[PDB]
């Protein structure tokens, strides 16, 4: 079973994909991961790859895509889980052409929906408890709005993170996700829209849920 | 049903609480809270503690425990989880004495045990991340460890907090609670000592287990 | 050359101290240091002092009181500048009567004077460079605002620190720091009062003017 | 007065621009910036610019240097700084082509020196004041050395954080900045190797002496 999984920050997509990766037993491929296996141990295309980063220029896409594939063919034998690539629609027809060259079957395609303003507020309403930091706490999120300017959990004192009120920063992540000319929504699309021809399932997941009622859904239509 | 817990930083005890809570419609009521009701909202007591607390004196005895009591009685008139207080002997026996004036009873009295070098790296080794501050990494607790440097939920990266680096305000806060002369486990053990006179359960949780076998042996001997 | 140096938080009072200590080579005293000199190194006051805090209790001023003029007599010999006690009425006389008793002379006694909605909105208003920590911004203070969303030196990311941020706490030690009945300014104005009948000269700095004009009038009057 | 300045992250290069920018009244322009005025503004260069990074990918250096010379052209015409463009050698020849065409000339050339290891133990070493942000504090940079835990100016709590700790992002800086193949020292050598048939001096500042001692080298240097 190989599946993609795509979602903008702020829509749950990291602790859905660990849920499906622990039920099918399936190796969970983050993009980060990729270059450390290849970057940091030198495989043949991590030094090339290297070789640009160093620079500061990116890689470019005829070695990201291989390195994707190498990746998927050792970590992934028994089934994969790819989650933050490709972003845009470029490396999404190169991924496709160089997953069929090599007889690799897509199964399944997760999309978790959430409109980009209520993105940006799950990210900024987020309130960090400290006596607890699992705690979950959210000023946007009814289910687990603070108690008051408290911990709803144990009481303790809130606090936000800097990151998390980065409005410049999560405006340029939520740019390229939610860009449909040619970011991360319009490469969703394009396997959307050939899902029925290729033999896979698109799976929309409504992000607005609650964590439970949304891996029921999956849960379900993954079975 | 009326019940007090004691635990140290580091030992997941509002976790517990707020599972028992639930469980039993108690309420909640921490020592926090209390000053809030009545220091913010200038009850005669409130009034007369915030003169202290303006001077940089703590309030006395013979204020707080009358405050504890009026918000057992208000807020707790349906059964009471009373958490955070008392912190040392003179304290745990004004407030048994003031219980009785009221002829408010005890039921049980949760006690979550952890070794004090145990607790100091469950709080040192918590590790956050930048992604979802909800994913549990700890550095020092095998069952959550990280994958590497990173997430072990989702990959994203991993930060400490400074406040669980703080080692000379931990400690502090660990004097106070492991003071088996006149400190909070003194006070646990006044209570655990009369509890077959006074006729209470008191309860024993091994805090090294998992959230879950914690929480099945409590709900158990609660039940 | 004896000082006592009073201001609230948000009033640049550290800076200003550590100008006038290296000028007059004082020894600064903080009433933080004063406990790690005596509770940390087991002095008999020490020793004692620690029994109250390992409760929870304050350490009471006839303990307090002999531990600060019993640093004043072993780390300020030469001259010191005591900083962050007393804070309230009772503290002040009691230390007042200390010295007289140990012949013990104070000099100048310095306020650093800010209404307590500029100390404030001074704390909140900060904003830290990403770049380097030490470059000044301050929404608050126009003379070092930043450069629209960031840094006025070097042109970093800026960002809010959680506990400058964080109201409840900034306001209740504003609470004792203003509180004219018998908090801190009490205090001072204590001090104020018997300048003339006591023979020592009480400095009043206007905390709204730059860093370079306040020290330049403050080193002028002690000068 | 047109100055090209380079050096790595830990060497102060944002202080010792903004003292030489106030000297010699000239405009401060950082790479960010020019960004935000040309991405932001919508100029046709930004429109251009942005197709690609809402893409993810990079800006072209065919529309990268036009935007630097328009910025300086418009923001520069009195004396320039550009602080932290070019990064690599390909940007750096293209730069230099680009402002030979336009007939703008480069008149200095700065460089701070520093070891790569000591530059990283001087960003891990920062240490920020609880009281105050401003205070200088770093545990490997000796004349500003903390007082045992705690702020050598004024006692307060210190605290790391988290990014100065992050070793991995460090690092990756460090390895572009100190890439002598064709990374930002490369660049810097390839001004420094023309300076003197292209008629500009190329000044290089000892990054381990003193914030003073660098400024006053610096400022002779430029005088
Ligand atoms: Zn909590
Ligand atoms: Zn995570
Ligand atoms: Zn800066
Ligand atoms: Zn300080």
């Amino acid at each position: 079973m190989n599946i993609l999984i795509f979602g903008p920050n702020g829509s749950g997509k990291g602790t859905q994909g660990n849920l499906v990766k622990d039920k099918y037993s399936l190796a969970h491929i983050e993009s980060g991961g990729i270059f450390r296996e290849h970057i940091g141990g030198g495989t043949e295309l991590g030094k090339k790859a290297k070789e640009f980063i160093d620079r500061g220029d990116l890689v470019p896409d005829d070695i990201t895509i291989p390195m994707v594939l190498e990746t998927l063919e050792s970590k992934g034998k028994d089934g994969w889980l790819l989650d933050g690539f490709p972003r845009n629609t470029v490396q999404a027809q190169k991924l496709f052409e160089a997953l069929q060259e090599k007889g690799m079957k897509i199964n399944f395609v997760i999309e978790i929906l959430l409109p980009r303003e209520v993105a940006k507020n799950r990210i900024m309403g987020r309130r960090i408890c400290k006596n607890n930091p699992n705690h979950p706490n959210n000023i946007f999120i009814d289910a687990i709005k603070p108690n008051g300017d408290v911990c709803r959990v144990c009481g303790g004192a809130l606090s936000a993170r800097a990151d998390d009120q980065d409005e410049g920063a999560i405006n340029k992540r939520h740019d390229i996700y939610y860009n449909t000319v040619d970011g991360t929504l319009a490469a969703a699309y394009y396997y959307k829209n050939m899902a029925a021809k290729e033999g896979f399932v698109y799976i929309e997941l409504d992000g607005e849920g609650s964590i439970d009622s949304i891996k029921d859904t999956l849960l379900a239509q993954l079975a």
